[PDB]
Formats: C-alpha cells, sequence, structure tokens
C-alpha cells in the first residue's frame, strides 16, 4: 500500500547579497549564468520560471534526497518535490516517504541534512533566510499521497515554478498544466465518489472514525 509522506518546507534564496552575502564568486558565476530549458513535453511558460533561484532549488532538492537516502536506509524511496514563488520567497515543498525514519527520530535526522546543505551548497554560509528548513507539524505530520493531487498539482505559473518526482503516476504531470488540471480532477473525482458512496452505504459499522 502507499506510504505516508514528511513534508519538509526549504525557503530557498533568491537574492545574493541579501540571501548569501559574502558567497563564492563560483557560486555566483553558476546562479548568474546557468541556463534553463523546458522539456520537450512541458506546456509551461519558461518566461516565468526564475531560473537562478531554480539553480539552487534544484541542488537542494537533489542534495536533500541524496542525505534523505542516506539517513533513511532507502535508496529508492517516494519522493514529490515542488518549487514554488511564495508571497515571499521562493520555496520547495518536498515530500518524501516516511519509511526507514520513524516520527522519533526525524528532526534529529534533519538536523543532520540540514548541516550537509549548509556545508555543501552554501559554503558554511546560514542562508540569511526565516526559518529555512522547516518540517510540517501538527508533531511530525504525516500526509498521504493525496496531498500531491490536492494542494500541489493545482498550483499554476507564477506560482509553480518547477517539480521533480520518481513516483511514476506524476512524471509527466511535473512540468505539464494539462497533465496536472487532469489528475486533479480525475482524484477529485474519485474523492466525491467516495463520498457518495459512504452517504449510500447500508452495511454494518459505517461507524466514522
Ligand atoms: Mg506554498
Amino acid at each position: 500500500h502507499m506510504p505516508g509522506f514528511y513534508e519538509i518546507v526549504i525557503k530557498v534564496p533568491s537574492d545574493l547579497d541579501g540571501h548569501l552575502p559574502g558567497i563564492s564568486d563560483s557560486f555566483v558565476n553558476w546562479v548568474a549564468e546557468k541556463e534553463w530549458e523546458l522539456p520537450p513535453d512541458s506546456d509551461m511558460d519558461l518566461n516565468l520560471i526564475e531560473q537562478a533561484p531554480l539553480t539552487v532549488a534544484e541542488k537542494l532538492q537533489r542534495d536533500f534526497l541524496t542525505e534523505w537516502r542516506r539517513v533513511s536506509k532507502a535508496p529508492e524511496a517516494l519522493f514529490f518535490v515542488q518549487f514554488e514563488k511564495g508571497e515571499s520567497y521562493f520555496h520547495m515543498h518536498v515530500l518524501v516517504e516516511t519509511t526507514g525514519v520513524k516520527s522519533m527520530v526525524l528532526g534529529r535526522f534533519l538536523s543532520q541534512i540540514r548541516e550537509k546543505l549548509i556545508q555543501r551548497i552554501y559554503r558554511g554560509i546560514e542562508p540569511t533566510l526565516p526559518n529555512w528548513f522547516a518540517v510540517t507539524k501538527t508533531g511530525n505530520k504525516v500526509v498521504d499521497e493525496s496531498y500531491i493531487p490536492n494542494y500541489l498539482l493545482p498550483k499554476t505559473q507564477p506560482e509553480l515554478q518547477w517539480a521533480w518526482t520518481n513516483m511514476e503516476q506524476y512524471l509527466s504531470a511535473c512540468l505539464n498544466l494539462t497533465e496536472r488540471k487532469r489528475l486533479v480532477a480525475q482524484h477529485l473525482t474519485h474523492v466525491s465518489q467516495t463520498q457518495e458512496q459512504n452517504k449510500e452505504n447500508q452495511n454494518p459499522n459505517s461507524d466514522a472514525p
């Protein structure tokens, strides 16, 4: 059966001097000059995708999942990562399956992952961003797969910037708005029909938990 996911919201630096003051020139070159292009199957508008924060965001997600895999001992663990342009900050919603990391040790593991990112990406610089590495709480919150079509998939540009997944049902949806639209409607249709079945059900122990 499909597992539960932890959510880690990571704020992404989108302004060099204000968020990463004194960061090395090689970081500066990397972020300033790296080009992005949408895949052939994408229907998104590249003109709305901020590439420099995207460049950092890609490495953050990349390095997080590497460290998550090590720490969880789950090499092909399921994830859905979505890069957003929020009201105040660019941020990533990192959904990763709970497998291998019991809730009790999640926080300690995340701190280990947090220091790795600081060391590997920001060269020791603590980024000047408020609460930039936070796990969603209620204790540690566990969402099921439904969080993706409910809250992440319906996002459009420019709020939606980019997305990564190893989850096979969301591959084409990552950078295709039409596919996202289809999956949201499909999920909501299933939810609606599930609601209807509940009302119409005449079987014993129909006691709402
Ligand atoms: Mg958001």
